[PDB]
């Protein structure tokens, strides 16, 4: 059934499949309704009167239950001629505010359509359910395509952001982001699918190797980088930008992934309802009775780095084979039948690590009373015993010009090995990727589609020295936007003419910004370094010393009122308020040097090549030794915005519907909370009055043409044929400005003309 019209796999779940019928009447517009939050107590769930009133200075109208309240025409949400529901760019709304798009957005999901437009803005609001919309000829009715010809899609803005590069021959990114519930990883999950097969090499159905050796490296990824939270079943879990090379004709060449901050957290501690790194269960669920005790597991639930917050019981889909998948991954694009043995043999040691009880020594000296767990922990790392315990209970600490045996506490010896047991996951892991990214990396590489995972604005109030990282990126990026779609308005202003009394809006974060990671003026980055080098710092003075900086002083700050060990920020939506306790350790991530000493030689390639390598067990060694997280997480931030800065972009946002992994319900409670999170909406409502409905520009010929007599079909051309209308009728010129070459109704000088069906 040939791609044109409606009846198949198209139209069915994907577009709003228009009617069998071909009139105007599928609906016809008069009269006004307002939308509104009949109790005056919530800010949301809002509901719809109709208007009687019409007032100068005030608005008034009518309620289902009695009252009948009035409302400022400014503090008015009014509700659409409903002739537009589901449309599929919402620049198309005549009346704009929030309900009038968690509406024009729910019908566009009461049909199952997750995707859908703000001009610039793709929004894609997670649907939890089952909808075929990527299959094959999903893709056969997109590939060289034009975003107008078809409705919205990954696939849509996945295409577009290859052919422009083809011709509009520039380096591309595609920006996705949104809080993490969002299923944004599925969406990247896709965009390198669909280039990878219209770049994707074989005569019509196939391609050869690499462009494959790809699709199986993110199980890798997904096997250690996703896991399982409250919010999903497979959570994204850390940022990357995995981001691929081409030779100049077209087709598909290379791949680099960088990645960076994860919740090394997850290994040691999870909490109700919550797992681990699945790797760590399709290795037990998985492995053949006969590995299992090459190394010594027996029970999963047997550990208690898995055995400690309820549901292990690993719900839905099964596992015990998906091991198959991901071991089935790694010798795919290629990773060797015996080393890979040994990302095993690590898992493991990982495990009887999280499992020695040091309980306290007579007297003091906190001490494990027996050993298997570490006697077997040490025998796949292969590390000697009288070694590996002796760094840990007991590690040679140095002071002044002497150093000596400390031996430490169970305060103490309990959170070491809790510290040692993710330098390895954090550290295999990121070697780990070191690994296919230099074979999937690339030379020359002509030209690149980099994508971008990341995530929202993490607000909560247990938010603490990393919510802040995360959250200094975003800011970074909402100017990014704000400033590109800034130099927007620079060529329109080449073609309508003369320009807007304007604005020159410039970051008007550079502020925010500007205290987190300012050099003089310092930031709160400088000080966070400035006091990590040394001892007798007790965060305590931390906070003391910035309210000191900042305390009224700084438009973004401010100190709480009867809390001391926080504060807070007024970030791009609203403030964030952060907490200090471990900041200053959690900038450092120590770990005795009497321990890597144990580790830096071994049995094992890796192990050894894991503190032994320069760029994986260290940093650039600057001002005489390691540069702190702080200082990093700055290093590499703006080398990938410098990146950013110099390819063009399009960014998707993921909107999560709900908090119980439910498809079905979309509780305005959270949607809503986050449409104003992101700069979706008043992405425009503020930056675009001037030109309404931007239609594909000035077409007045045969389009809409139902108006009596006096503004016909084609005249001459285009653009003129009745212009002396509004300049007459209606009111006078001033809703269009006239640019020599173009020019746009301005819709919001209309209330004379109309509203009426005929």
């Amino acid at each position: 059934n040939p791609i044109h019209d409606r009846t198949s796999d198209y139209h069915k779940y994907l577009k709003v499949k228009q009617g069998d019928s071909d009139l105007f009447k599928l609906t016809v517009s008069d009269k006004r309704y307002i939308w509104y939050n009949p109790d005056p107590k919530e800010r949301d769930s809002y509901e719809c009167g109709e208007i009687v009133s019409e007032t100068s200075d005030s608005f008034t109208f009518k309620t289902v239950d009695g009252q009948d309240r009035q409302v400022k025409k400014d503090d008015a949400n009014q509700r659409n001629p409903i002739k537009f529901d589901g449309v599929e760019d919402m620049s198309e709304l005549s009346y704009l505010n929030e309900p009038a798009v968690f509406h024009n957005l729910r019908v566009r999901y009461n049909q199952d359509l997750i995707y859908t437009y703000s001009g610039l803005f793709l929004v894609a609001v997670n649907p939890f359910k089952r909808i075929p919309i990527y299959t094959q000829e999903m893709v056969d009715i997109f590939k060289g395509r034009r975003r107008n010809e078809v409705a919205p899609h990954i696939f849509a803005i996945s295409d577009v952001a290859y052919r422009s590069m083809l011709d509009d021959r520039q380096n591309q990114s595609l920006l996705i982001t949104g809080e993490s519930g969002a299923g944004k990883t599925e969406n990247t999950k896709k965009v390198i699918q669909y280039l990878a097969s219209v770049a994707g090499r074989n005569q019509a159905n196939g391609s050869g190797v690499l462009e494959q050796q790809i699709l199986q490296a993110n199980p890798i990824l997904e096997a250690f980088g996703n896991a399982k939270t409250t919010r999903n079943n497979n959570s994204s879990r850390f940022g990357k930008f995995i981001e691929i090379q081409f030779n100049s004709a077209g087709f598909i060449s290379g791949a680099s992934i960088q990645s960076y901050l994860l919740e090394k957290s997850r290994v040691v501690f999870q909490s109700e309802t919550e797992r681990n790194y699945h790797i760590f269960y399709q290795l037990l669920a998985g492995a053949t009775a006969e590995e299992k005790k090459a190394l010594h597991l027996a029970g999963p639930e047997s550990f208690n780095y898995l055995n400690q917050s309820g549901c292990v019981d690993i719900k839905g889909v099964s596992d015990s084979e998906e091991f198959k998948i991901t071991r089935q991954a790694m010798d795919i694009v290629g990773f060797s039948q015996e080393e890979q043995m040994s990302i095993f043999k690590i898992i493991a040691g990982i495990l009887h690590l999280g499992n020695i009880k040091f309980e306290k020594g007579a007297g003091e000296g906190a001490v494990l009373k027996d050993k298997t767990a570490l006697n077997a922990a040490s025998t796949v790392f292969g590390v000697n015993p009288s070694v590996l315990e002796k760094a840990l209970m007991e590690p040679r600490i140095l002071a002044g010009r002497d150093l000596v045996a400390q031996h430490l506490n169970v305060e103490k010896s309990s959170s070491s090995r809790d510290a040692l047991v993710k330098a390895l996951y954090g550290r295999l892991f990121l070697w780990l990727v070191k690994k296919i990214n230099n074979v999937l990396c690339q030379e020359r590489k002509a030209y690149f589609i980099g994508v971008l995972d990341i995530s929202g604005f993490e607000i909560f109030k247990v938010n603490s020295f990393e919510q802040l990282c995360i959250n200094y990126t975003n800011e970074k990026l909402q100017q990014f936007f704000n400033h590109h779609m800034f130099k927007l308005e620079q060529e329109e202003y080449l073609k309508e003419k003369i320009n807007w009394t304007f604005i020159d809006f410039g970051l008007d974060s550079q502020a925010t910004i500007d205290l987190i990671d300012g050099r003089q003026p310092p930031g709160i980055l400088a000080l966070l370094d400035e006091q990590s080098v040394f001892p007798n710092a007790t965060d305590n003075t931390l906070i003391t010393k910035l309210h000191s900086h900042f305390s009224k002083k700084n438009a973004k700050y401010e100190e709480p009122r009867f809390s001391k060990t926080e504060f807070g920020v007024t970030h791009y939506a609203g403030q964030v308020m952060y907490e200090i306790q471990d900041w200053l350790e959690k900038n450092k991530d120590p770990l005795q040097q009497d321990l890597e000493l144990c580790f830096k030689d071994s049995s094992d390639n890796v192990v050894t090549k894991l503190f032994n390598d320069p760029n994986i067990a260290s940093r650039a060694k600057k001002g005489a030794n390691f540069i702190t997280v702080a200082a990093q997480y700055k290093e590499q931030l703006a080398s990938l915005m410098a990146t950013l800065e110099t390819t063009n972009p399009h960014f998707v946002r993921c909107i999560i519907p709900n908090n119980k992994q439910l498809p079905a319900k979309l509780e305005d409670k959270v949607v809503l909370d986050q449409l104003r999170c992101n700069v979706v909406l008043e992405g425009i409502r503020i930056t675009r009055k001037g030109f309404p409905n931007r239609i594909i520009y000035a077409d007045f010929v045969k389009r809409y043409y139902l108006l009596a007599p006096n503004v016909p079909r084609d005249a001459e051309d285009s653009q003129k044929a009745t212009d002396a209308v509004l300049k007459h009728l209606n009111i006078d010129p001033e809703q269009y400005r006239f640019g020599i070459t173009k020019i746009f109704f301005r819709a919001g000088q209309l209330a004379r003309i109309e509203e009426a069906r005929e």
